[PDB]
């Protein structure tokens, strides 16, 4: 599992929010169990959660993800 | 599971929200097991979640995701 | 499981946020287990959570995540 | 689980937030195991929690997360 | 588990915040464990949490977080 990223080198990236919310619940990442036995996750990269989200540019320079994820038995 | 990302190197990129939300639950990214045995999960890259939500732009550079989900047995 | 980065090297990345909430429960990154025997979890990168969430420009320089997540029996 | 980051070398990265809210709960990043054998997590990288929550230009600089998360038996 | 970083070397990075909350309650990082057996929990990086919260620039310089989570039995 590898990951490599290489970066070489008027209103530019910008942004206005306005939010109003009279009642937010927000979760995220979650991982739930419950009488579970055997639970493997992975999370990975760039996650927003909003009651608003916004994600601007995420990513400008080179980005990488690997993921391996599991059991072996 | 391998990534490799490179990058070699008037209003531009510019976002306005506005937003307004009497009530918002957002759950984002969930793994949830009840009485389950084996449960693998990968989630990879960019997530945004909202009860609104705004992407812009997420990888103007360049982006690798690699995923290896699962199990042997 | 290697991650590696390099970087070699009129508004720009300007955000304004105006957020207004009577009530907000937010929960970030969560893992939860009841009765559960083996739970396995990798959060990896950036995670935004908000009843307002911005994310601007996350990773303008390279950025690697590598995850390896699992069990071996 | 090895890592590398290298880094070689008008408003610019600005932000302004206003935030109004009458409650706030907050839970940033959490495991939680009620009866539970074995919980094995692993959070990395930035993450913001917040009623509202700004990243702006997170990672400019290479940056690299390595997880390896899990059990052999 | 190795991690190394290496840096080698008008309003820029700036930031307003005004928050006024009625109540907040913010947990942070948080790992419980009621009856519980193992619990083996990595938090590795920047985690800002709050009613409000604000990231900017967390990482301008090369960063780099590795982490190894896990039991062997």
């Amino acid at each position: 599992v590898v990951a490599a990223a290489e970066k070489t080198k008027t209103k530019e990236g910008v942004l206005y929010v306005g939010s109003k919310t009279k009642e937010g619940v927000v979760h995220g990442v979650a991982t739930v169990a419950e009488k579970t036995k055997e639970q493997v996750t992975n999370v990975g990269g760039a996650v927003v959660t909003g009651v608003t989200a916004v994600a601007q540019k995420t990513v400008e320079g080179a980005g990488s993800i690997a993921a391996a994820t599991g059991f072996v038995k």
